[PDB]
């Protein structure tokens, strides 16, 4: 039944109209300044970067999506085996379903069988931490895929509108997380899920020892829309209310600025509606260390292995194009390349007290 | 004939295109910052608040609308009995028609028969104060429904365009109001009716001892539009002139900022185009103490009791969703949650000398 | 043939699509703050104001349009006799045609026969001043209609695109104007003709003794569009070039600000796209002493006397509505009522060094 | 085969939808202030200006386009003979094709046979400097047309997406350029090709001794779009990636401000989407010394000699119209005429640290 929600999520995300529905990343408000004389050759561009203790080929990761059933495991297999080939890290979806059901385990474990070298990121939800999960469940999630890190997701907006949702975000959960992190052999990443991380949330998490963030801002997969659709489907009246919240959240670009600014030493994944290598380049230039993608990887993987390989080729070419055209020889150079911030994003930053001058210093 | 206007008002408001016609609340310019870690559970959210000497369940009121005839009284009865059930305060429509016609009284009195505990708010127009109404008429309006307060409405824009309108707003009326307030057993609220309260008007009313305001800004029911339609109907040439004023007024959001800023200790209802619990949450976060609704309550009540009950359930769920997602455990926390002000509202505030820093301190 | 241009002008302005074509007044960027308690009664509003040595009923004038042929004279007659009835001043069109042709004189003179008391404003073009017109021509224009003032029009944009146009605006013309003003028994108003007066032009004219200005900004009658159409008609290739300049000029609202700011003691007509009494009210609140109108008076006059009477009633009602709703008892109060400046007009003012604070002081 | 790309470029530029495709010049954000009293006569307007050691009739140049084959040479012939007649300078297209193929030479040389007096500008691409071109190749390009200057183009964005592209922009190329300039008898202009010059690129080039720039910003011919179309045509998957970059680059207007500000003594060509004499006037008022045009000259030349003559008449009239209407008697006066900067251009400048006050001083 949790396994049912799992297939339904994939089905709605993949096949319904939920990508950027009534929402925005604000990334149109970010412009990378063109350099007519780049000072480099396309072929000397170096996209390698660090991901904790490993080196990755490209400053992009696939963020967590699925698992919990055979056909979900075969999607995970395709994603893992292509991510392995391209040298890019992969998060799996929530492993709750596999803590609850032993039959669901193989759909996660397959990932490490087929991807022995890339970083693999485990996944559990924050509500489970308030509902009995602790050290041993985290260790199980980690060992199940020989994870290099664990992502703990924030999805209170999704939980609020989800028919069987669990909107339990008591502070006790952070106390528990902080304790768990003491004993864990791998780092914790705290990621949102379509609604973004603000400076108040980032500072709170940091105060409990969290140093690794994944923005997952509005403007990509709309998880309120997905649950709205699940509510429409089962005649649940929360559907009409969900519609009022479709543009709820911190836009990806605003979230990147907010996290980088409020916690300048954070290791930061910029994700939520990254759809091209240009999006990826903007997210990095703005302040992220790596760009995250989920939905377009799902849709490609469903079409097949070769389709997903072509997808990654395209993303990597686009990223390098944006590095070439900004004179950025490597990832560090891109992080400090010249940008323009305009429009609503500029107004957002101004109101939120993000001094642009100190901002520019911090992102460089 | 006044009773005729009363039915015509309800009919045009309920069934014609007058809601936000060529007007705007500016509430799109207000964004509540999403908190990925709320620090609370949905079920611990407390929406109780004070309304003068009573406690109400939810920081929302139904503002005054109707009365004056049987079928208008049956609408009032539906509204009152549902408002009683939900623990929310209800204003009635103008009681002038019931001061003028004894047959109209029951259509107001029914309200207190069916709603013994909730705050009930009386209603008289400012133009009547200029035209001979005094203490006794106020006392009659109050006792008629055992009111906990009286609303005195400002509708000069409506009166200007109304075929039988009375645009008499001499300053003498305020001297009279101040005198009446000395002797009244319940507080006075001064409310607008679709065109909003500016700082000049708020400060003027305050200088005369008015401490309780209801913004009723532009962006919701368009009363100039209603009278334009009444003019079109009777071939009155004022109709074409009304069309030029459809976007006349202070937008609800700007009016909330203006009243809170210029009279920081005011008890403030934010109303005019509040259509969801998210609107309600924005209005409160901006500076209102409670959100007011009229038109969508009318339209639901016309459909029936159960329809109105479902409407309030939806509003309350949406409000609590916005409280959850900003980490607001109670109404006081919502009043000081993090916001972003963008666009035309920001430009409005800047021109009007609303220092945003002192504004943030004042709204808390 | 000049008489032909006169007929063609009226015909294109009245019946073709040239009103606000690809242009804007910026008046949407000006908002009059609504006062829910005006402090006045509609019937005590006083709209009287000064126009040089005469009193006028309403702070509105009909600006110069036509004359030069019988049917143009009958239009002038209708305008004059209604303007006389309403106590509002009337400018006539360019009297060049009547200096050049004795048969054209009656079409101007009729105006004073039918309107003995209102201010009547003569009209000559600046290019005529560079081409031989002097004191006597001015005196003839004045005595022809017993004028209370003379308007000298600036139309370089129109002259550039006009098939038989005369774009001669040598500085010598100003020396001449200054000399002529020494000897003239009535004041000179310098007016534009759809393209507006900037601060550089206003200060220049002031340095030569001009104190009376009529903005005639872009956003109403588009004179470049009129000449474009005349060019299209006669296969003149200047038509395609005119199209590139359709949005050329200082917007009416910007021009009012610019003239009031740069020449604070000016007597100022705000005109160019004034289409309602609300437009008129905004223009005066912004800084004008009176609002000017041409095109909509033309279109009404063509329909007839009664049609023009209804038009003025509508304008006057709308003005008084805007005065009522801002608590403006008289024209002086309107000149200092509260406004909001937003959008492009705000950006225009900022770039042009119009300090908003000193601006508010100067207009009040 | 390079000859083939040459024909294909002309064909796609002339006949496909690539002019301002998903791009913008930002020139709508620049407004020349209208002067109702110009202080001059149309006929006294002087448009003559300096182009290195020659005088040209009009502050406009045809920037480099084509050559390399007979039919391309006949286009160059038409352009050269009309440019000669109008006294305006002409750049030729890349002469690489003529260094590589002796048969291609006549298609460039024809230009000087038919245009003996106007400035003629040679052309070579920056990638060729990293690939073996040096002094002698420059001298050959120059002598081939008795050039008065050489343009070295920057096209890294084009090279990235070009099927046979050469995205080699190593810094060594500037070292070489600086050396070559020591020994060359004519000055070097560095020009972009539809994606614009930033302050970082301008300052870099300046640090290597480059004093003459041609902005070629986005908003006109979209070279990424041209290569996208060439990619679509040959089934190259880079096509989908090109689509993501269609709005990549510095908008012409922004580039003019950036180069003028960062290198205040530069000799500056403002080009990229200059389509009218009004565009030309804005570019000069903004900070350019001359306006450049390519695409609309190509399209006219393809129609014929008389068509191109009419095109230049139209451009010249529009320029003089804009000078008339700003009171600009000559090109120096236009360079310091009053402007307003609004919108995205204003935001661009602000973020990039272009102080508008020091900007106004520098451009005047
Ligand atoms: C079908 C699907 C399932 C997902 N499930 C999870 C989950 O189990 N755990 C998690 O942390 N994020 C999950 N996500 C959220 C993504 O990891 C990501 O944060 C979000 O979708 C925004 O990125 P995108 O716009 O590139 O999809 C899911 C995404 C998709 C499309
Ligand atoms: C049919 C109807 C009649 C109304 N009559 C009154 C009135 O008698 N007195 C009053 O103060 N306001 C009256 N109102 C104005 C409302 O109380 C409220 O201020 C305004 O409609 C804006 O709120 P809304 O957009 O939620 O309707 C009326 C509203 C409606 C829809
Ligand atoms: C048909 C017509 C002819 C006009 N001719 C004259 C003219 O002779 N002299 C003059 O000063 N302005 C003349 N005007 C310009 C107007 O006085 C006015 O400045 C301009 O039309 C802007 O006002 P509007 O938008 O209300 O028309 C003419 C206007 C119209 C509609
Ligand atoms: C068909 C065509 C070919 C071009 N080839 C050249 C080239 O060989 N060298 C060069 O420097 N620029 C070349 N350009 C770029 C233009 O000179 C100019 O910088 C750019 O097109 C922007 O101006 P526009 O928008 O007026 O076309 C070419 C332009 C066109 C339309
Ligand atoms: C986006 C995302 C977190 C989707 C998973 O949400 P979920 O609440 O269904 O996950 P759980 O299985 O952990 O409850
Ligand atoms: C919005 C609102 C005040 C509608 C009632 O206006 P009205 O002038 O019809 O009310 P009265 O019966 O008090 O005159
Ligand atoms: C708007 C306006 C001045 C129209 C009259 O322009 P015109 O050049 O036709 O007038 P003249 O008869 O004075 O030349
Ligand atoms: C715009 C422009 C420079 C077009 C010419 O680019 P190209 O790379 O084809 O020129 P080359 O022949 O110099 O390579
Ligand atoms: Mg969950
Ligand atoms: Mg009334
Ligand atoms: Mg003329
Ligand atoms: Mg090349």
């Amino acid at each position: 039944d949790i396994v049912n929600r799992k297939v339904e999520h994939v089905e709605i995300a993949a096949f319904e109209n939920v990508d950027g529905l009534s929402s925005s990343t604000f990334l149109n408000d970010v412009i990378l300044v063109h350099q007519g004389f780049p000072g480099i050759s396309f072929s000397e561009i170096n996209t390698k970067t660090k991901f904790f203790r490993k080196e990755i080929s490209v400053p992009v990761m696939v963020t967590g999506m699925t698992g919990g059933r055979n056909e979900l495991g075969r999607i995970n297999k395709i994603i893992a085996e292509v991510a392995e080939k391209f040298g890019i890290p992969m998060g799996v979806g929530s492993q709750r379903v596999a803590i609850e059901k032993a039959e669901a385990r193989e759909s996660f474990a397959i990932v490490r069988k087929v991807a022995p070298t890339i970083p693999i990121i485990a996944n559990l939800g924050m509500p489970q931490l308030v509902k009995g999960y602790g050290l041993k469940e985290f260790q199980d999630a980690i060992q199940m895929i020989e994870a290099d890190a664990i992502a703990v997701h924030l999805n209170p907006a999704q939980e609020v509108f989800q028919p069987e949702g669990e909107p339990e975000y008591q502070i006790y959960a952070l106390e528990k997380l902080r304790d768990i992190s003491k004993e864990l052999s791998v780092p914790i990443i705290v990621k949102e899920s379509g609604n973004g991380i603000s400076m108040e949330t980032a500072k709170l998490l940091y105060s409990y020892g969290i140093k690794n963030f994944d923005t997952s801002g509005q403007g990509g997969t709309n998880w309120i829309a997905i649950e709205m659709i699940r509510d429409i489907r089962r005649g649940n009246w929360k559907a009409e209310s969900a519609k009022n919240f479709l543009d709820w959240g911190v836009p990806t670009a605003a979230s990147i600025m907010e996290v980088r600014y409020s916690v300048p030493d954070s290791f930061l994944v910029g994700s939520g509606g990254i759809r091209s290598g240009l999006d990826a380049a903007k997210a990095i230039a703005l302040g992220a260390d790596i760009a995250g993608m989920a939905l377009p990887v799902l849709k490609s993987a469903i079409e097949g292995k070769e389709s997903l390989e072509q997808f990654f080729r395209k993303i990597i070419f686009e990223l390098k194009a944006a590095m070439m055209l900004t004179g950025s020889k490597d990832v560090d150079a891109l992080k400090k390349t010249s940008i323009v911030i305009l429009g609503k994003l500029k107004e957002w930053a101004e109101y939120r007290g993000i001094n642009l001058s100190i901002y520019e210093k911090v992102r460089k």
